[PDB]
């Protein structure tokens, strides 16, 4: 099918655009495993597709898609269906490798990260490494600091994760003000540990 | 054609989307029968054609798409032709199915919709009414910039336009006294909640 | 060629589009001789092209393709080259037919426009209608009053155009002030007329 | 093949625009050169393929096809890594053809430029004319005044340049806000020579 078609064509794409820049063979299976881990090979202009729908039908879409991330986290699952939607359609869904940098500390933090499927290890310089894995968040802190990153986040296997950057969080909380505490718990229970 | 072809080709497209994505029967249904409502088997790039075209033929476009919608409210048909034109080219077309909550009470409201064909009903939550052709709903948050007064739901499908307070009120620095004619209706359902 | 091709099947789509719509034959006649006159049976991705270039290309092209306009105006041809280069690459290449409005008297005016070919007809409401055509300008005024447009403008014949946006007007007068001055005499000119 | 076929058709849309507008042959003949020096016989959608990856992989390759323009630069060879990643991502590979003018004198100065190979002129008029090449940079003294350029720059040889703008020079400069000191050490120096 033609979604098929799509991938496999964009696929030639890009290992000729490898090619061209010389990369090692490495990387060149980096960049593969990579997308058959995001998008499994199917392709969909998938901003297209949204576009053409409507407003009940997109959220209805996204509410399925992230049904088990939301039931994963008391955040989501015993929140205002409203907000939960309001949340879900900012959402970027993201997949890293293992040992990939997802944040590195001391940088100038700019989104969160919602874990759907995956472990990542929090690392502050010279403290005791924590892990995190489905269902949990990170990144909240300078989302409400607007500092920098208290700690490395790394990934130890593939993770599957939905990012929101610090625009959108707060615009979702102009709606739904409250909902901030929930992150403001997390982040000082966080900051008090490190 | 080959808008036909488009459709047939996009269409295909969305039910692999919607396979990949391993969504209901029922809601597949409900995604085919949208793009039929809203689509009718063909499908157009038309931001790029009326990119292509010029102001005086964008215009004598919307206005003829528009010329029943236009004619079923005095707020149009009474007007300026050309705060007419301008409101106009700001809208937006979109498609409702039956039980879609188009506004959400309570929610931050942005946006309004003029109806060209179909019936909602709108609930304060007590005592449901019901609008159609030619009515319009969702201008007192553009007003207010508050929150809304009532929920709107689609009872048949709906063949809408909406308009963003921003595009509301870009069209209004304009044409500003026409803000009354909205501010009346406004007023007239305030009182009655 | 591949642009005839495209201009070919870009018509196609038009015509489809027009039936959908069910515009009157009278209509889409006017629409028909529209894409005659503005892309004389070619089309290119124009911004796609322009895009792939370099700064000192995109300024050789845009000089060359208004070689005629920039003589045809004391404006343009006695300026310093720079000014001009950067005045040309805002322009908006615009095509009008007979009789249509391309400025209507009492609205905000955001745009002026340098005619490169053709003849329109400006008209105050209760004044007498007067001409112009090319190598004149119009719309000069509401860039400089930010006001309401003192004159309707119509196209007598097919008028290729140049549109110039109050935005990109005061952005290249940001770094050529002086330039201003030609404007005004103009504005001051027209309103003493009016 | 796909990204040689993608040339071979973007550049007969060319070769018809060129035709459309009556190009002269000789400026045609500098549009294929340009093209060939600029994409070497293949187009990729870079924009497009970028934007699949996820961070660490789009920083993977900036760095890669930039190591030896790093290496070059003290500047970058001696700084924090991640400077250098947020200061490469904001990079825009340009070409320019001997004698274009890259920069001219008394202009107002919005971008800087890396040379990645190439050999520059830099000419104040009534001064005398001094050369940059492979691992120079030059534009620093706007980025840092926001006044008008001090001299002309122009390509001697084709010239392979990476270019920064100045606010996306200011964005990083946010999170790395001592190595504006690099960039004020030249300019200092060299409003010194001037
Ligand atoms: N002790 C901890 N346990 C779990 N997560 C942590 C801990 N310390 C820091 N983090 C997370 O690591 C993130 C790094 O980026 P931020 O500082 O924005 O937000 C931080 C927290 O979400
Ligand atoms: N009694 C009523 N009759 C008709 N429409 C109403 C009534 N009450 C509320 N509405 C509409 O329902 C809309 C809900 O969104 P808004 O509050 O923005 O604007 C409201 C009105 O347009
Ligand atoms: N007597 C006149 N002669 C030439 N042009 C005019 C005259 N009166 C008005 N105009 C032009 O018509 C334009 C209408 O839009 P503006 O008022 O922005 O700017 C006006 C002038 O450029
Ligand atoms: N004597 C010099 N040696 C090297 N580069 C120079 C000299 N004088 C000026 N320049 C460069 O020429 C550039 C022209 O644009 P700027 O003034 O923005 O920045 C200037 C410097 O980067």
């Amino acid at each position: 099918d033609s979604s098929r078609r799509q991938y496999q064509e964009k696929y030639k794409q890009v290992e000729q655009y490898m090619s061209f820049h010389k990369l090692p063979a490495d990387f060149r299976q980096k960049i593969h495993d990579y997308y058959e881990h995001r998008y499994q090979g199917k392709m969909f202009d998938e901003d297209s597709i949204l576009g053409e729908l409507n407003g009940p039908l997109r959220e209805k879409i996204v509410n399925f898609n992230c049904r088990k991330l939301v039931a994963s986290m008391p955040l989501f699952a015993n929140a205002d269906p409203n907000f939960v939607t309001a949340m879900l359609t900012k959402l970027k869904f993201e997949v890293f490798q293992p040992g990939d940098y997802i944040i590195r500390e001391g940088t100038i933090g700019k989104k969160m990260y919602f874990i759907q499927h995956g472990v990542v290890s929090v690392l502050t310089k010279g403290n005791k490494e924590m892990k995190l894995s489905d269902g949990s968040y990170f990144g909240e802190i300078c989302l409400l600091t607007r500092g920098r990153r208290t700690a490395s986040v790394r990934a130890d296997t593939y993770c599957r994760l939905y990012s929101l950057s610090v625009d959108n969080f707060n615009e979702v909380l102009e709606e739904y003000p409250m909902m901030r505490r929930a992150f403001e718990t997390v982040a000082i229970d966080r900051l008090d540990r490190i």
